[PDB]
């Protein structure tokens, strides 16, 4: 398979499409089955986000001891201090991807590093290795492609969860200033009877045995509801669904 096969499939296979969510461990099959190589995607904070190996290998004892070993978090970590693309790193270096024990079985291994940089700053670590051959010109370039593109998706990944965890704090927030003293300790008393986060309630009967008014317990769900910490529904003449949309605001809240 040629340079320009190789990108054709990259660009086709890689592409992202309206209606689909991005699946690291599919992009590492992708790249793995492309560039003939054994493919590490790490987040800046050494997670793996996605692998898969070159299970094209003759030799059934080098399989099976990658498909045994756990790339250990103490490389992941060493990762983010490899600032700019290394390439063909040997068997002895501290960076080899490759099982440290079994030296003659990888003693031809070669460990390629790509630094994933978008928006300015680090967002992880493209790791690609091979048992017995050489990143030539072509496989770096095909490499650093992979990397671009999977840069972007964790740009597109990272920027909507820093605006979505704001959105969630901010209404937390508001939510928890917005109660009154009464309204805050009834909100307590009508969880601690749902047993969770979501559940059906019926004020009238809680409220009863709280020793709390109904009218209390009416109005501070309607401030969570009006702050988009729940949602609330009636249903019928008794009962309200109860349903918590921001997961920390328990745990807030008793912290106020």
């Amino acid at each position: 398979m040629s340079l320009l096969s190789k990108t054709r499939e990259l660009n086709t296979l890689l592409q992202k499409h309206k209606g689909i969510a991005v699946d690291f461990k599919d992009v590492a099959q992708t790249i793995s089955s492309v560039t003939v190589t054994n493919v590490f995607i790490v987040s800046r904070r050494g997670k793996i986000l996605g692998s898969s190996l070159n299970e094209l290998l003759k030799s059934q004892r080098i399989i099976q001891m990658l498909e045994e070993r756990h790339i250990p978090s103490e490389y992941t970590e060493r990762l983010m201090e490899v600032k700019q693309t290394e390439s063909n790193i040997d068997i002895d270096n501290v960076l080899t991807v490759f099982p440290p024990e079994n030296r003659e079985l990888f003693i031809d291994s070669r460990t390629t590093i790509f630094p994933i940089l978008g928006g300015g700053e680090r967002l992880g670590t493209l790791v690609l290795g091979r048992v017995h051959d050489d990143f030539n010109e072509n496989d770096l370039v095909l490499g650093e492609y992979a990397a671009t593109v999977i840069g972007m998706e964790i740009l597109r990944e990272k920027h909507s969860e820093v605006e979505k965890e704001a959105r969630d704090k901010a209404a937390i927030t508001m939510a928890i200033n917005s109660l009154s003293y009464s309204e805050k300790e009834a909100i307590e008393h009508i969880f601690e009877e749902l047993g969770g986060t979501e559940g059906l309630l019926i004020a009238s009967k809680v409220a009863d045995r709280v020793g709390i008014t109904r009218s209390v317990i009416v109005n501070a769900l309607r401030k969570l509801e009006s702050a988009g910490v729940i949602e609330s529904r009636s249903l019928g003449m008794k009962g309200t669904f109860i349903k918590v949309k921001k997961e920390k605001f328990l745990d807030e809240l008793e912290k106020s």
